[PDB]
Parts: C-alpha cells; sequence; structure tokens
C-alpha cells in the first residue's frame, strides 16, 4: 500500500474520466467526491470505482452532455431533472440549490432525477454543514436485500446520509447503509475462500450463510427496522419522484450503455429559522465532548461521537495523504481506460 | 383480558384524565392517540399509561392550562410552543399546521416545543398520510442508552415514524425505536425471572448480559447504526428547537412535579409538488402488494410491508373492540386518581 496527496490523486481521477468522456467540468466534481470519501477511509465509495466509471461514461451509460433543468415547484421545493448525469455531478448541484433555498426560506426538498452513482452521500450533506445548515441526504441503490422474513430481492442497501454544523470547524457527520454489511464485503470474502458472519447475508432460499459464495442477497440491518428504513428512502427519493422503484431500479451491470435512472432527495434545514444558530453550534460540539467523554466498555479505549473516527482520519490525510491500494494507482497512471469489464 | 370498544375504552380515559385535571378537549385527544396504539397493539403506549399520566397532571408536572402559541417563521417552517401542555394535544396541533402548510407550499417542517410524552408517535404520521401528504415525525425520550462502545447512559430510545398514502383508504405506515428492543420488554423478562437476548442491553460496565436483573442500559441498533440514528433525532428534535438535549433530557419518573420539556419534529412533504400524486398512490400500493407476494423464507408463514403485522391488528380492533388488562380496566372505572405512584 502507498500513500499519495489530494492534489494527485484528483488530477489523476479526473483525467482518467476526461480521457473516458466526461467534460472536465464534469471530471473534475466526480474527483472531488472520491477523493473526499477516500480521505475519509470510506474506500469503497473512492478511487477503486474510478474503473467502473470510467467504462460506463465511455460506452454512454452515463451522459456526458446532460440537459440540466432545475424545476422550482414550490417556495422550498425543487427537481433537478438530471438526464442522467454523473451522480455526483447531479447531487452536488442539486444541494446547491437546496442550500440557497434553506438559506433565503428556512427549508429546502430538493429531488434529484435520474442519475448516476452519486458517491459517498455524506459528501452532499457536509455541503449544507460547510454553510452551516443541517442536511439530510439519501438515495436508491441497486436491488440487493430481502425483505424482513423474505428469499427473494427488493429493495437496495439504500443509504441515509445527516450532517449538522458545530462551532468553527467542527460537522457532524453521520452516513449509514441500511444493511448489515455492503455486498462489496462479500464479494472480498469471495476473493479469499475467508467465511463470512452468518448475519451479513442470506442464500437462495433466505437462509443465512457463511459460505460467501452460497450469498444470494443481504440482510436489512437491524432486521424489521432496516427494512423499513430502506422502504422509506426508496419512497422519498424514487416513488415521490416518479422514478423507477423497489426491484425495478436499475443495477451497475445491467447495461453499461444506459442511464442508471437513480433518483436522489436533499433536505435542508436552516436552523436559524427555528432557534438561536448560535446556541445550535454551540450545543451540537458540547455533544460532540460530552459522547467523547464517555467511560468506554471493555475492548474500547474511547467513546466516539457518530463519524469522529472518519473525521479524523480526514484529518490526517490532508497532512500526511491518502492511502491508495497500489493496483489502482497503477491503474491510474497507466493508459487504459478499463482492464476487467463490467459487461 | 376484557374486551371494550375504542368508544367504551377512549370514554374511560378520557373521564379519567378529565378527572386528574385537564381539559375535556385535550383528554379527548390523549385518549384518542393511546386508543390509537392499543388498537395496534402497541400496548406499551395505550390505556397502560392513563394512571402515569393522570398523577402527573394532577401533580402539574403536565401544563393543564398551556398557553400554545404557533410562531410561523417561514413559508414552509414553524415552531409550536406548548407551554409543557399534554404531548398528544401539542404534536396533533403542530401537526395539522404542517398539514395544512405542505397543502398550500408543497412542503412543512414543524417543530413541537416544550411538551410531554406524546405516545406512538405513528399517530401524527397517519394524520398527514389520512390527507393524502408523506409523514415523518420523531421526538425526544428519556435518557436509556449508552453510545456505541460506552458504558453510561445519553440518549433516550427516540423514536421515528413515517408514513404514506397509497389507494384509496391504504397507507404505509411504519415505526421505530432505535434501540433494538424497548425498555418494558426488559421488564417483562424481569418480572418473571427469563434471560434475554444479549443484544438488548448492557451491564453497569456496558458489557451485553443475558440476566435482566444485571441490565444498566440499552443498547442502540445495530451498533454504531441506531447510535447515529438517536443522535440525528436527538439534534433535529432537540439542539434545533433550544431544547435540553442528550442526557439533559428529563425522565418520566424523576419529577413529576416539573414540566417534560420534550421536543418533537414533523417533516410533512406533498406529493403533487413533485410528481403524479395519483401514480405516487398508485406505486406504494404496488410496493405493498408486491412485498406480500415475496416468497417467505423458511420459517415465516408469509412476508409483511412494513407495518403490515399492526396495520391487521387495528382494522380487527375496530371490529372485535380492544383487549385491556383488568388492573388497568377497574383502574379506568374506578374514582381513584392513581392507586400507586410513579416516584
Amino acid at each position: 500500500s502507498s500513500k499519495i496527496s489530494r492534489e494527485t490523486l484528483h488530477q489523476l481521477i479526473e483525467n482518467k474520466l476526461c480521457q473516458a468522456g466526461l467534460k472536465r467540468e464534469h471530471a473534475a466534481t466526480v474527483a472531488e467526491v472520491l477523493v473526499y470519501a477516500d480521505a475519509r477511509g470510506i474506500h469503497s465509495h473512492g478511487a477503486v470505482r474510478v474503473e467502473y466509471y470510467a467504462e460506463r461514461i465511455s460506452k454512454g451509460g452515463t451522459n456526458r452532455e446532460p440537459e440540466f433543468r432545475l424545476e422550482e415547484t414550490g417556495p422550498c421545493s425543487a427537481i433537478l431533472h438530471a438526464d442522467n448525469a454523473a451522480g455526483q455531478v447531479a447531487a452536488k448541484m442539486g444541494m446547491e440549490h437546496a442550500i440557497k433555498t434553506a438559506q433565503q426560506n428556512g427549508v429546502a426538498v430538493v429531488g434529484i432525477s435520474r442519475m448516476g452513482h452519486s458517491g459517498a452521500i455524506s459528501y452532499f450533506v457536509q455541503q449544507a454543514a460547510r454553510a452551516g445548515f443541517i442536511g439530510i441526504s439519501m438515495c436508491q441503490s441497486d436491488p440487493m436485500v430481502v425483505p424482513f422474513g423474505g428469499a427473494e430481492i427488493y429493495y437496495g442497501t439504500n443509504p441515509l446520509a445527516f450532517a449538522a454544523p458545530g462551532e468553527g470547524d467542527e460537522i457532524l457527520t453521520f452516513d449509514m447503509a441500511t444493511t448489515v454489511q455492503a455486498w462489496g464485503k462479500v464479494l472480498d470474502a469471495r476473493s479469499r475462500n475467508m467465511s463470512i458472519p452468518d448475519t451479513w447475508a442470506v442464500d437462495k432460499n433466505g437462509v443465512p450463510t457463511t459460505d460467501p459464495f452460497a450469498v444470494h442477497a443481504l440482510l436489512p440491518a437491524a432486521g424489521p427496522k432496516g427494512y423499513g428504513l430502506m422502504m422509506m428512502i426508496d419512497v422519498l427519493s424514487g416513488v415521490l419522484l416518479g422514478l423507477p422503484f423497489g426491484r425495478q431500479v436499475s443495477s451497475m451491470y445491467d447495461d453499461l450503455h444506459a442511464g442508471r435512472n437513480l433518483g436522489q432527495l436533499h433536505i435542508v434545514i436552516n436552523p436559524n429559522f427555528f432557534s438561536s444558530s448560535e446556541l445550535f453550534r454551540q450545543h451540537l460540539s458540547q455533544t460532540m465532548r460530552e459522547l467523547n467523554a464517555i467511560t468506554p466498555a471493555p475492548g474500547f479505549n474511547q467513546v466516539y461521537y457518530p463519524g469522529q473516527d472518519q473525521d479524523i482520519k480526514q484529518r490526517k490525510a490532508a497532512v500526511e495523504g491518502i492511502e491508495i491500494v497500489d493496483d489502482i494507482y497503477q491503474y491510474l497512471i497507466s493508459d487504459a481506460l478499463y482492464n476487467t469489464s463490467y459487461e
């Protein structure tokens, strides 16, 4: 394993995505959202995804000339038609509009209609926080989860993200998928014959397993609860947006030449429209401080506030760089667009 | 376990809350939210709590003459200062203002500032879905949970609810506590020396236990996830409203003479400002139907959609009346304000 500066990694990704077809302005936005993930230790959403993105952009499955349209439907609501643009581009754009609206009218609910994969969604809610607002976000994902007590796939790992401002540079960020584990993990254990916890995934019959090769679908986190959340996220970023929903949602490998048509929903709340933002920021910082002060149980060195472990990594990254798997580096500096295909 | 009609139950409760000091109209509201709960099988939030509400109303711990004040802060935002009025009354008022705002302006975020316990929170989101809107609600609660990896309590079981309109009278209702299980359940097994799943609670050291008498605090659902979820709910319905938050949140049995000062946040979204409401409703009904037709796993006679089990119970209750514990029933028909004190 190697470590590289944020800037070099940003450029490598940006150049790669340009070379595959995106306008540079687009490639650079995608890149920034990926570098963000890696600096926070979220490698699953980092530079490892560049090769698959390039293959898709290259084949027209991500729109390189999107026809954006921001349809404002009311004082605090709006839909950003993204014409299947890269999810990072679409979602950042949508959130910017939301921030604008909430800044003026206290609140904003903005839909992102027909986009590709937008990345670690904590990046978008952090936009809001850096602007001093509470930010909430969620989106649909590839079908991969059985409902509670079920044996067929229906919903995706539909993530939900949240972020709120503290004092100074302090931001509280919480991100979470609705399944116990992420499918990628099942594939890794697939790599190394390695076995897996009986809570991660279920088989074709819906029975849990320790055999990653026997896995057919993931399980919802905390059973009925995760299941209800993913359904909720599907209702808020899909059905509400008239987009495909549930098992109709496109999957990554369906058709690299076709837009994903995914939906995303942002909610922004301006604390000034509810009470002192100054006391809001002071109390969020106080929350951070207290939780972190709590006596840890055996097996723990400390108690971290939600997302703190990622904040620490992000800070270190801005100084020592970002860790990147050597193969990815070699892929980035090579001339290939994609070696292994997702066809 | 007698069986009585909602009408009878609702009247009994109403009278008893009146006798304690509440105005008929507020008691009527409290009673209907409580009957709602029992009808859904949510006994923990039903008539079992009348005795404790009577005693707090009697000692002034619940403002009997609340001076309500609805501060409209913007086009789609508002705060209902409740003056430590009864939670069912306050949350319903707020939701009403939310429903009206979203009707005109597509979206509404309303906070309920300083109220007592508002019962089964799914009741309020159902208000929104009966009106054809999407409803989301969440509120703070009595500190009972250790943070992920922690050994002292901080947050409460902070619940979350959501509901959306299907075709015709159909409604999809989802609600959830952020802990694996409710404190009540620890009490059940405790009041009957029954070991419990080591996922529910932890000992005084922060180490999960199987012995209910060893339970010192509850565990957050799915570990870090419910941990982030309770924090989010706390920031949204507490810190956002300038109310005590986290460990500051008042406990039920602390001071029967003091206002609880709880907060609650409602978010309503008018499907019309985002796409075809009739298509929305039609898709929600499709979601319900298809989840029901999913091949169930070995050990499930069938797959239910979120909250369906409670939907079933509610329907039946309106026909077969509600079951009520003898202890609770004889208390409601007697003239006593309460037979025991909740400290």
